[PDB]
């Protein structure tokens, strides 16, 4: 199974653990630890791994990562595949921190152009993922999974955390496979999060906020201040009906159009 991955993975992506230099620990998880370090004269982040469940996730992640090549998506450096002790995933380190920190922790006041540049960059990355021959549903797009360069540009990542006529809506929805349009919903919430500088339903806990969007059809408030083209993107973006949400190819277009008038 691992051998099948070794073969499909381009040779230049093959790392030897000795090639990788581990400095500090940045985060933890079910998979193991995430180190910062140095590899091939680059400052990198290393996802070091500690069952068949765990390995299935490892192969999945590498298979995803070796395909990704876009300036708005995380950048794969390589993977070490010799034996399950040495399993690691290396990516180019990004130093500007998450979008979450910029908005809610550093609480920095942002120009509309600064806001729109991050928003466009995230839309491009998503457009990229959705337009792969085998499209990738991020499924967990949020401001924690959006990293920033020091000049204000953004990158999309993933830290890794019967008859229908009479069916209850919650039951119907579980029988309906979700699509890439699930990312457009998440994205819309991020877009609101950018412009307002507030966490979506900040006064609520996560599961409480989710229930109000699903059961009670509540969205974050869209003020008059927010520009017409973007408030439009919001309205259509977090539409309960997936088919009513726009593609990222259109999202990029509308947003780039805005960057010209600013
Ligand atoms: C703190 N600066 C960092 C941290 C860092 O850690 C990471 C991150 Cl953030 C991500 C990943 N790997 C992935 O994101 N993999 C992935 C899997 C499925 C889909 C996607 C995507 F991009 F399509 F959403 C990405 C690994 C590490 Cl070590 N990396 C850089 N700078």
């Amino acid at each position: 199974d691992i051998l099948l991955l070794r073969a499909g993975l381009p040779s230049h992506f093959h790392l030897q653990l000795s090639e990788i230099e581990f400095h500090e620990i940045i985060g933890s998880g079910s998979f193991g630890k995430v180190y910062k370090g140095r590899c091939r004269n680059k400052i990198v982040a290393i996802k070091r791994y500690r069952s068949k469940s765990d390995v299935d996730m490892f192969c999945r992640e590498v298979s995803i990562l070796c395909q990704l090549n876009h300036p708005c998506v995380i950048q794969f450096v390589g993977a070490c595949l010799n034996d399950p002790s040495q399993f690691a995933i290396v990516t180019q380190y990004i130093s500007g921190g998450s979008l979450f920190s910029l908005l809610h922790e550093q609480k920095r006041i942002l120009d509309l152009q600064s806001k729109l540049i991050i928003a466009v960059d995230v839309a491009k990355g998503m457009e990229y993922l959705h337009n792969l021959t085998q499209p990738i549903i991020h499924r967990d797009l949020n401001s924690h999974n959006i990293l920033l360069y020091e000049d204000g540009h953004a990158v999309v990542a993933d830290f890794g955390e019967g008859n229908l006529r009479w069916m209850a809506p919650e039951v119907f929805t579980q029988c309906t496979r979700y699509t890439i349009k699930a990312d457009v919903f998440s994205y819309a919430l991020c877009l609101w999060e950018i412009l307002t500088g507030e966490i979506p339903f900040a006064h609520l806990k996560p599961a409480a906020a989710a229930a109000d969007m699903a059961y009670h059809h509540i969205r974050p408030p869209i003020g008059y201040s927010i520009p017409k083209p973007i408030s439009s993107l919001l309205i259509r973006g977090w539409n309960a009906c997936p088919e009513g949400r726009p593609e990222f190819s259109e999202v990029v277009m509308k947003l780039e159009e805005c960057l010209c008038n600013i």
